[PDB]
């Protein structure tokens, strides 16, 4: 596959794999994922 044209390897998420204009934003996005901690011994 002949790559048309490339430049600066943009950044993207690791959970949703979404690209962002600037990494700065990306890092902020990854947050949405990291939320409350439900996983636990709590059976009820
Ligand atoms: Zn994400």
């Amino acid at each position: 596959g002949s790559s048309g044209s490339s430049g600066e390897k943009l950044h993207e998420c690791s959970e949703c794999r979404k690209t962002f204009s600037f990494h700065s934003q990306l890092v902020i996005h990854q947050r949405i994922h990291t939320g409350e901690n439900p996983s636990g011994p709590s059976s009820g």
